[PDB]
């Protein structure tokens, strides 16, 4: 199969992760110092955020250059140098390609604000490039994403006297995409990053490139073919390279960014439905979600793969729940209203489970037993919590904690000074959650995640079996088998503080013995009507086999 | 009932607990300020660590001066000040006494060593306070303790030119108890501290206080008798107070230091025949040997209670079992060398379990469920490590971790003028492991612990209903009953660090539904014959109560 299919993805920004010259800045060879330290966890890939040029209003998805290398994180030496030694392990790593929007600060736009007709008289090819109206009423009944801070999705440009189009900052001009130079820019791109090695890309806010009236401007189908034609240029120049979708959107809508077997698109996407799902069943004792939704998604073809998530540098993302179940996720999940942000929780991991690894086990357990590929977080492998402090969605992207030292160990620069402050509270401060303490900790969450990502690199059913959910009896027992060359997994797990009984339909079954995935401890054998009854402990996980 | 049978016995000592002027000891005024602490925790009663003025050879098990505070302490102002402050918020207190031997420094054996006749050529009347020997050969067939430092139990004394006897430390010199003058002084030192106010006085080395000639010097009659007599002086003159026993032996000699009920000797004793079968079966992953020796323990008197323990200030004891069973033990607990000093294990509960949470929640449990009064170890409850480049078993004794200031707000001196240094290790010291911290993680340990203990209060089964064991077909896993005054609590609990599965014996127990003690989830009804299905998680423990 596909290498994209069988790995470990890892999401870090290079800004944060590891600063090697102490000026407070994440940098590309303190980056590639620590890929000692990624390998021996399990993880396959690295995911960085984005590199680029840019004045970092959006933290440089802003882009203000597709080509360079931002100066904060060293040059394209110290890219190019990072990418070989990233290789020589054996990892893959793809980048962010803000494919959307450009910062106002890119050389395009600050081109096009000057008119369609420059000077001399000649038509300015660059105006082209990003999308203007001269009153501003168009494209209306489109939802804002930004809300905190956008009241409308255009904007005046005081030079260009009319108002261009963003989905998102005002400082992120979108880019006209109905300009087929356009297309090719971008194509360029992505060349310019595929030509130097890079594994791949996931593609930042696909959803919304191409805008028409009377629509919502979401996932259009003339967006979708250019979606279509990108990976029509990466498969005839870059075999075996790997486009990852980000697309929150409803479970129908989102198995299109897939594309099909005739007319492919993504390689993977990420499976933003079944996320909150994760979250809020946990809280009702109640695994219904979780099987909802799961069933609502067509199936894939056959080069994709899900991409199974718990969180990421981003919010907690709630607008694709219905009315009540995102007022019940504030209700469980945001005591502080701080803790809102443009419709979701702006929360890391840990803090969410309110710092429970019973719970925190249990999430990343369900994260590796899901069809698709896990990708974690930086950071929450060590139980990192958050800073509410900071600005946007900030507060998760503080510095990497890999010890004890002068700002976590993060930079020689004290913590005042690091692009953003070292959490140091008392309860996630990096005096008590950092690599080092986890490393001499024979059970810490640093052990412990990485034991268990041996453990689902033993069982290939997990990268590529097939989902069969399981009755129980009990709706804070989740339960499902998966099966794929001969191999059946049975992954039965209790979202519930308290022990649960269940009775599990292992009827197909009758006859084959569950025993357990580590330890080779076998359970009664499935007899009669396969009616298999079960007891839990508190957010326990069972992983099992079911031999013949 | 009597208070000790309900009571949460918590040990620290005041050497080491808080400093509260600066000087790098602990001492009363600082134990006084912590008070709220231990009310809060859920601690009943208090046991300190020998108090008396003292060189601290023995860290102050050597006794010079049965009467005094040691001036590291504070004075008897500073003690009763704390004594009283106890009282008002309803614990007790018992002190140390240290009935088989006196320090080198003691006034008593200063003036014994000057010989049998004093230069006026009168008798010296001090001389026979101590047990002495022109040639050393008596009381062969004894046994050594300290077996890494002594290499005999008697010494020659320089000027009294004879040898002197002693079980422990050469400066730790044996109170001869066939002298009545020494049954007496012993009853003085007991009465100075109970008509201050003392709630009682666990006891030291009770089973070496009187030495025959053909015997092992352990567990005599005549050792037994002066016991009795110790009893009938408390309950005559100060009804109430609580004697308890420090009796490691095998089961049948550790049950006689209850006395019968005509002739009472201790009120309780400490449950040492129990406690290496814990760490023993968790690392065996079978509580065979739980059920064996809990069940060689004879029933004990109507005003016996046992003290449940799992770690305490001296080491792991294992000269209490089988050749075979204590090299198991070492290999599975003392890795290094240095862990092992005098037939034991010198190590912390965590550090012991690997600093796992789960093996130290499942110990935990079987602490406060096992028949008996539980005692905690200071520290344990935060999951304080050790410190083993420290002499004896001062590694276990280092400072409370209180905050994460200086010294871990044990003390405002340097952690290098501290009497034990305050752990700093990146896993277990003060940066990561402290009250404060704990206080505000939802999830600590601390809170877990003081939970625990909070809804074993709601159940007075575990603290006073009798135990009856429940096969399971699966030595993984351990079952039993309490019942008192109506309710049955069952207990369950997993030593293995996979998932188990067993048949309960439930049959004393068809139609009653077995709910959990905590949110009162329902499991099965007990059907049929009563063999009850059960599956659990590794290191899980199940608290149910069963209905009618
Ligand atoms: O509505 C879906 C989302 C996409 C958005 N995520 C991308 C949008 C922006 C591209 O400029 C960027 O701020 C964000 O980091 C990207 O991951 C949004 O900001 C999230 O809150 C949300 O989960
Ligand atoms: O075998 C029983 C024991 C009794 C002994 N405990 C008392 C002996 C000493 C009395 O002076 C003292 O060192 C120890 O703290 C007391 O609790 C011994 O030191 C222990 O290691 C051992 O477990
Ligand atoms: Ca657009
Ligand atoms: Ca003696
Ligand atoms: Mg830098
Ligand atoms: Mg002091």
């Amino acid at each position: 199969p596909e290498w994209y299919k069988s790995a470990v993805f890892y999401e870090l920004s290079v800004r944060t992760f590891q600063d090697g010259n102490g000026d407070g800045k994440g940098d590309f060879p303190g980056l590639t110092s620590r890929l000692d330290y990624l390998k021996n966890l399990g993880v396959d890939c690295l995911w960085l955020l984005p590199w680029f040029p840019s004045p970092l209003r959006d933290d440089g998805y802003d882009v203000a250059d597709y080509r360079g290398i931002h100066p904060d994180l060293g040059t394209l030496d110290d890219f190019k140098v990072f990418l070989r030694e990233a290789h020589a392990r054996g990892l893959w790593v793809i980048g962010d390609l803000v494919t959307n929007h450009t910062s106002s600060d890119h050389p395009w736009f600050q081109a096009a604000r000057r008119g369609p007709t420059l000077p001399d008289g000649s038509p300015n090819e660059y105006h082209d490039y990003y999308v203007w109206s001269d009153e501003g009423k168009e494209y209306a009944d489109t939802r804002i994403i930004f809300t905190d801070t956008e009241v409308s999705n255009w904007t005046l440009d005081e030079q260009a006297g009319k108002y261009y189009w963003h989905r998102f900052f005002a400082s992120q001009p979108d880019l006209n995409y109905d300009n087929p130079k356009v297309v090719e820019e971008l194509h360029g791109a992505a060349r310019f990053w595929l030509d130097l090695g890079l594994d791949g890309f996931r593609v930042d806010a696909v959803p919304y490139l191409i805008e028409r009236e009377g629509t919502s401007c979401e996932n259009l189908p003339e967006t979708h073919e250019i979606l279509k034609g990108f990976r029509a240029m990466v498969d005839r120049e870059y075999p075996g390279r790997l486009l990852l979708a980000e697309a929150n959107q409803w479970p129908e809508e989102v198995v299109e960014y897939f594309g099909t077997e005739a007319e492919p698109e993504f390689h993977m996407c990420f499976n933003f439905p079944v996320m909150p799902r994760l979250y809020m069943s946990l809280k009702r004792e109640d695994t219904s979600s979780i099987r909802e939704i799961m069933g609502r998604l067509p199936k894939i073809p056959s080069f994709g793969q899900w991409c199974i998530f718990l969180r990421n540098h981003d919010e907690l993302t709630l607008d694709m729940v219905t009315d009540d179940e995102r007022a019940f996720m504030y209700a469980a999940y945001a005591p502080d209203a701080r803790m809102k942000i443009n419709v979701g929780i702006r929360r890391r991991l840990a803090p969410l489970l309110d710092n429970d690894r019973r719970r925190i086990e249990l999430l990343n357990t369900v994260l590796l037993a899901l069809p698709g590929s896990p990708v974690l977080y930086y950071g929450d492998e060590i139980g990192m919590g958050d800073d509410l402090g900071l600005p946007d969605r900030n507060g998760v992207r503080t510095p990497m904690q890999w010890n004890a030292g002068t700002s976590g160990g993060f930079s020689t620069a004290q913590p005042s000074d690091c692009f953003f402050p070292p959490i140091q509270d008392p309860v996630y401060g990096f005096g008590r959650v950092n690599v080092q303490s986890q490393l001499q900790d024979p059970s810490s969450l640093l052990k412990w995640t990485a034991r268990q990502l041996e453990l689902r690199r033993a069982h290939p059913a997990f990268a590529h079996g097939d989902l069969t959910f399981i009755e129980t009896g009990n709706p804070a027992i989740l339960a499902f088998t998966r099966q794929y060359d001969g191999e059946t997994l049975l992954i039965v797990s209790n979202f519930a503080g308290n022990a649960q009984a269940g009775l599990l339909d292992l009827a197909p079954f009758v006859g084959r013995a569950p025993v357990t995935l580590s330890g080779a401890s076998p359970l009664p054998v499935v007899t009669g009507n396969g009616q298999y009854p079960v007891v839990m402990g508190k957010y326990d996980y069972y992983w099992l086999r079911l031999n013949s």
